[PDB]
């Protein structure tokens, strides 16, 4: 007689990934009064100073998509 | 007589990652007065600082996705 | 006799990332008054300061897509 | 009258870290036979894989020394 | 009359680290016979394999050194 | 009247890191025989292989020394 074989897998699949600020509203966003006074300060070492912003930041290291398939058909 | 193989996985799925700060309403945010009087401050090592910011951080390592499969017909 | 092999896998998948700030309104953002004064600041080591800023940021080292198929047939 | 003041704190102290392998003798370390057969694995994931290996490893994320004083006179 | 201050603090303190592989003796490291059969193997992900070494390996993100001191003399 | 100060704080300490491999005695190192035979394998991802090495390894991200003083002498 006779072997037929119909090998028709289908994908349709999605794979999404939506990392950080999406679809936010801000909306009249203001600020108060900021005052900074220094004096006879001293510093050894590294610094980082931040004053009286009105920001949004995102970091993403993250976010990655993966897809592997096998499609194997051994008579 | 016959064989016949008919192999028709079929695949809808949704993989999905939504990571952060998504879809929020930020209505009229201001700040209060701030002030900051400093002297003779020494420091020997790191120093952050952070005055009277107002503000949204969003950080993702993560939100990553990983899709596999595997479709072996072997007769 | 005979042996018919069809092997006709069919992709219509999606791998997709978005990463970062998007689709986000800022309406109208303003700001606060900001006043810094400093004197006898002594430096040893590297300083970043950030006073009175507006902004947005966004930084994506990740949301990176990989895909990997195989389709082997062996008689 | 008058007044003497005479401040003479000596300091002889000794802070040793020691961490890791240290001083060991090791007199001829040899081997048995190692024989690995695989077939048919398959892996979905991370592998760290290791054979018939003879070794010495010290990690030290620690071991470190703080010294600390302060030589205060106030009159 | 009169006042006389005689501030002379000595340090002759020592502060070592001592971190890793130190003063070990090796003598006639040999091995023993290392075999290793794969066939069919499949890996999807990262992969760190070590086969039949002999091998020391030393590691040292600590073993750091601080040391602080004031002399403060105030009439 | 009259006022004498005398101020002569001596230092003379040590701040030593030792990081490392150091001093060990490698005698007469050899080796035995290893051997590998690999067929049909596959690799989806990044692969690191160390196969039948004698070696010595040091890696030290650590070790530093940070030293500070103030000497002050206010009338």
């Amino acid at each position: 007689g006779s072997v037929q074989i119909v090998y028709k897998p289908v994908d349709l699949s999605k794979v999404t990934s939506k990392c950080g600020s999406l679809g936010n509203i801000h909306h009249k966003p203001g600020g108060g009064q900021v005052e900074v006074k220094s004096e006879k300060l001293d510093f050894k070492d590294r610094v980082q100073s931040k004053i009286g912003s009105l920001d949004n930041i995102t970091h993403v290291p993250g976010g990655g998509n993966k897809k592997i398939e096998t499609h194997k058909l051994t008579f």
